[PDB]
């Protein structure tokens, strides 16, 4: 009966409410991040932790640029023992330095160009997101999100990166201010 | 019966949803206004017409602060033929720009300290909501929400102008970076 395609509505509904929640909540904690720092050093392994709890990542990684070289400085989070930064020796953050673009490798295997990396077999990365982090046309830093397993992105998904980023960026441009 | 109690739940969740995504709505549209300007002034107008179209006001003003007193420098937007600003001689802001706290007049006619004031009056005000927005502890301006009706404003209401305010305050702090 048609009083059992209610159920399959508010089910419907209810897994739309709690998406957009997630989402409300991931740029709840980005922006308090920003007001409770008084540096930027502060404030990148907040942010990093905040992305890993939000997309569940085995690791995420938020490293400034200078120029197109990655800095030195840089926050992270890691369900590892340790975290390994190999960003310089990236083809995929390499491609998002240079085009400006988020980068979705959903699935390691399958890019010839990174399934046969040292790197992504050793720490086990079947996935792989790294988004530059701009500013107006500054390009200060990338984010990286690294899982074990391959993903499979939505499209709500998708837009929360692309407007996180946007706000990150917001948010380091302003914490240069003494 | 109880299929009667579910068309109660799912017209809860659709307009908790509804919400949700206005509040997204917002946000997504400050975060991309500060991003396509590139300069402080083009910023203001439009993030008062996104305050307004989103708490559907009679009018909003953005006004910058130098030290505690109100700038000339300011963006606003009014259902009125006119924006008639008299926020320096408005008790309400007075009060923000001393206290650093959100102030809500739901209703003139019942603050005796507001509902003499001429300005009220003549522009037909009835309620009046005004937050500082100060990025850590530097305040740099007021926003003004005005409305023709008393307002009631819920919960989840208060908590957005509490983080819009703080993410524009994040925003204002970058969009002096030469």
């Amino acid at each position: 009966q048609r009083a059992a395609e209610t159920y399959d509505l508010l089910k419907q509904r209810t897994e739309e409410l709690r998406r957009a929640n997630a989402q409300m909540s991931l740029l709840t904690v980005l922006v308090q991040v920003t007001q409770a720092s008084n540096s930027l050093e502060a404030i990148l392994t907040p942010i990093a932790t905040a992305f890993a709890e939000s997309f569940a990542v085995n690791a995420c990684i938020l490293q400034m640029l200078e120029g197109q070289t990655l800095s030195t400085i840089q926050g992270f989070y890691s369900q590892q023992g340790t975290v390994n930064n190999w960003l310089n020796q990236d083809p995929l953050t390499n491609e998002a330095i240079a085009t400006g673009q988020i980068q979705v490798a959903a699935n390691i295997a399958k890019d010839p160009k990174l399934a046969s990396i040292s790197q992504y077999q050793d720490n086990g990365i079947q996935s792989h997101v790294v988004i530059p982090i701009t500013y107006r046309n500054e390009m200060l830093g990338v984010l990286s999100l690294q899982w074990q397993q391959p993903i499979s992105l939505r499209e709500d998904e998708l837009t929360l990166i692309h407007l996180s980023a946007q706000l990150v960026a917001i948010a380091l441009t302003s914490s240069r201010c003494s």
